[PDB]
């Protein structure tokens, strides 16, 4: 029925990498910024350590390998990679480290300097990633800007594959109605979530239905209202938006397609995408924490026999 899942899943010793500073904590565990040195090469990779709080939890650590599982099992520009899990007392996953964070925090903190031509091109590569993953028939199952991460502003990836499950077997707002009403979660209910991800962006980070209770949501949606147009987008962007959140999912876009019209878009941006000074605007030595190294590599460049 299935093709064999013959992805390498590496263990690395604790002394192989360094934590440098905590990037977050709270839940299951906390995530470090940190350096990995493998093995006999002399190369740094920059590594993102995410290692659990509350003991050995056995019910917690499924969670936690679950998403080892999926991530070693992907491999695509536009989603996150795994490098390596350290069996520890707490078990420790190195994921690539995504130095400008989560894209909701970038919109929000940024929006004054973000251009279209970036809008245009992250809608891309989301639809990249994630049509990716339809290849794959894993299914995010929690799409939102919150797990977009950036590694420059010109190269985010898609993240959070935790709860991602393969197609044939909470975050209300972001859920397609099928997901609300029947706990229906296929591609095309990806897709609704995909969506309001745009919206998010091109609201700069708004919140959808701010002040509205979930329990309202499914009436709502059953009325037929849905998310406001935002001011910067053209009737064209919005479309694709509203085409998203149609109720008959096989009459919502696939990902393939969309990934064809933004690129279109892409490539005329101002057309598409109305913004005051677009055209004046830039956006991003250098290395924090260590000063010794120019050793550096990215996870992207570093490959395994
Ligand atoms: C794929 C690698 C990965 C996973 C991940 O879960 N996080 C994450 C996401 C949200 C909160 C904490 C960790 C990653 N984070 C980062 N970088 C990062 C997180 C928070 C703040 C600032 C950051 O960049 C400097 N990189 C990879 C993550």
């Amino acid at each position: 029925g299935e093709a064999p899942n013959q992805a390498l899943l590496r263990i690395l010793k604790e002394t192989e990498f360094k934590k440098i500073k905590v990037l977050g904590s709270g839940a299951f565990g906390t995530v470090y910024k940190g350096l990995w040195i493998p093995e006999g090469e002399k190369v740094k990779i920059p590594v993102a350590i995410k290692e659990l709080r509350e003991a050995t939890s056995p019910k917690a650590n499924k969670e936690i390998l679950d998403e080892a599982y999926v991530m070693a099992s992907v491999d695509n520009p536009h989603v996150c990679r795994l490098l390596g899990i350290c069996l520890t007392s707490t078990v420790q996953l190195i994921t690539q480290l995504m130095p400008f964070g989560c894209l909701l925090d970038y919109v929000r903190e940024h929006k004054d300097n973000i251009g279209s031509q970036y809008l245009l091109n992250w809608c891309v590569q989301i639809a990249k990633g994630m049509n990716y993953l339809e290849d794959r028939r894993l299914v995010h199952r929690d799409l939102a800007a919150r797990n977009v991460l950036v590694k420059t502003p010109q190269h985010v990836k898609i993240t959070d594959f935790g709860l991602a499950k393969l197609l044939g077997a909470v975050p209300i707002k972001w859920m397609a109605l099928e997901s609300i009403l029947h706990r229906i979660y296929t591609h095309q209910s990806d897709v609704w979530s995909y969506g309001v991800t745009v919206w998010e962006l091109m609201t700069f980070g708004s919140k959808p239905y701010d002040g509205i209770p979930a329990s309202e949501i499914s009436s709502i949606l059953e009325k037929g209202e849905r998310l406001p147009q935002p001011p910067i987008c053209t009737i064209d962007v919005y479309m694709i938006m509203v085409k998203c959140w149609m109720i008959d999912a096989d009459s919502r876009p696939k990902f393939r397609e969309l990934i064809i019209e933004f690129s279109k878009m892409a490539r005329d941006p101002q057309r598409y995408l109305v913004i005051q000074g677009d055209e004046r605007m830039h956006l991003p030595r250098a290395l924090m924490d260590e000063e010794d190294m120019d050793d550096v590599v990215d996870a992207d460049e570093y490959l395994i026999p």
